[PDB]
């Protein structure tokens, strides 16, 4: 029993974190095989800025060992520093781009040293509500699939509202952001509906049933209601993905949608669900199954 | 900016997780140097659990009865001893991944990271606190026994918890790494219940200071309070008494924000009285009590 916001074990990623220094800027790099990946803002016309840099300008530090940079290239908003040494701790990995609503673990780092690990979701507005201080750029987001690390995020910036923006490991930003000091704002955010439904199923699995009702709803009526509360539309794909949880608890997805509809129109009334007074949207249906079944890595 | 429930990076602990099997019972062990630590109830059957005589059960065991598995390698047990509620299995190999470590016993209100494991394999990492009633509100399924709680301050891992049981309310009880249970719990299936839990007041105050550091000031008021008046109010909401130690501990956060501890106590009194009125503090509609003053300073600064 119990339901916690749980991150993936960070060990396979910890063995990849390095410190990258260029001039006065120090941030984090991800060392995989013989390449160190980091935000290109460590060096704006980035082709013009990069052409002026030589390999020896980039100081890469893996623990108490200085790696030697033997090449450099830019791929979108990520700088790829070719080093002479392949990381012996390189795990089986992939670079994957995630969609809004998908969750991942963040290994927050400062000076190439991991400081903490937390779980978060790619918001529908493409920002992450992370926890990052100055020096955290280059910290990465990931998931683990069996023994394979899927790198999905690299931290680049903090927006004026305190939320965070970054890229995939191919340097493509999530969201309409640019890596430049300029007026940028996170768009109006919405609630990840499929994730709230997954969290309501997790609450049922843990004995919380007070919010259940005899009612059901159509997918169209639920979406008309959900749109009124700044909730993301629920698609038939989401309904299908919630299938296993529906089968395990005996509560049809549209039956749980009627519960969610009543929760949105009437509130919690002094009650909590899994120790929360708000509807939690940073657990995907897969996170719920994984935690309520004990999948290991 | 931002404030998250943050766990320590689990890598140093992952390299210590092993699977311990004794008879039909399989749980997790913590392999440090040439010793594997695990709950002593691994020697029990589901029947033995009611009134086990662990000394009597252990004396009947030999080293080859304990099967220890580190990854795809079977370690050889060369000795065994019991220290309180923890079984210490001496093995023929020192763990090459043994980090710099200490065994520390924590007090209620202290936080730590839990590396939840099943079959000696890490499944997830989460943050939690030792509740005032000495239980932890974890996420543990059957097979999670032996999963450990820790803090990684600097390069040293401080092991503070080992999971042993789930009480009937879905909460968890366990021991320090010397096998001493936290709370009035015993590793028996006799009727046991968690005492009435309370809110960790010093931690809520620390989290209100974290909210101020992050720009949230809506809950502040022009009032102050005496420590005694705050405690009389706090105890009516099942909040732990705030001691002068807690007030002293909150000193740095008070200095950084410019809000005296007794001023922040007056804001807490008002929040307890009014609720949040549709507002949130650091994205929460409840007062968060699983961030200590040390966690807030570490994360915010
Ligand atoms: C040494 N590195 C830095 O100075 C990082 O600052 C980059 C920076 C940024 O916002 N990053 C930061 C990341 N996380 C948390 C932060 C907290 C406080 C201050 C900065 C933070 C500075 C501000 O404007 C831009 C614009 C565009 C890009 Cl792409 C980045 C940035
Ligand atoms: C593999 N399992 C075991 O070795 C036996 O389980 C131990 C057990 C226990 O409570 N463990 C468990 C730990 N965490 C979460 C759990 C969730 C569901 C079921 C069991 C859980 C079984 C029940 O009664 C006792 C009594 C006292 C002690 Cl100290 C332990 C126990
Ligand atoms: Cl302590």
């Amino acid at each position: 029993s119990g339901f916690r916001k749980m991150a993936f074990p960070s060990g396979k990623v910890e063995g990849c974190m390095v410190q990258v220094t260029c001039g006065t800027t120090t941030l984090n790099g991800l060392w995989l095989d013989d390449v160190v990946y980091c935000p290109r803002h460590v060096i704006p016309n980035y082709e013009d800025l990069l052409i002026r840099k030589s390999n020896h300008n980039f100081l890469v530090q893996a623990g108490n060992v200085q790696l030697r940079v033997i090449g450099h290239s830019m791929q979108n908003c990520v700088l790829k520093l070719k080093v002479d040494t392949a990381n012996p701790k390189t795990p089986k990995y992939k670079f994957v781009r995630i969609q809004p609503g998908q969750t991942f673990s963040v290994l927050a780092c400062y000076n190439g040293s991991p400081s903490g690990v937390y779980q978060c979701a790619m918001r529908p507005n493409f920002t992450i509500k992370g926890s990052f201080l100055n020096g955290s750029c280059g910290s990465v987001g990931f998931n683990i699939d069996y023994d394979c690390v899927s790198f999905c995020y690299m931290h680049h910036m903090e927006l004026p509202t305190g939320v965070h923006a970054g890229t995939d490991l191919e340097g493509n930003f999530y969201g309409p952001f640019v890596d430049r000091q300029t007026a940028q704002a996170a768009g109006t955010d919405t609630t990840i509906t499929v994730n709230v439904l997954a969290w309501l199923y997790a609450a049922v699995i843990n004995g919380d049933r007070w919010f259940l009702n005899r009612f059901t709803t159509t997918l169209n009526d639920f979406n008309l209601v959900a749109m009124k509360y700044n909730y993301e539309p629920l698609t038939q794909d989401h309904v299908d993905i919630l299938g296993p949880l529906s089968a395990q608890t005996g509560i049809a997805v549209l039956d749980m949608c009627a519960s969610l509809k009543e929760l949105l129109q009437n509130g919690m009334n002094g009650r909590t669900i899994l120790g929360s007074a708000l509807l939690e949207d940073e657990f995907t249906p897969f996170d719920v199954v994984r935690q309520c079944s004990g999948v290991t890595f």
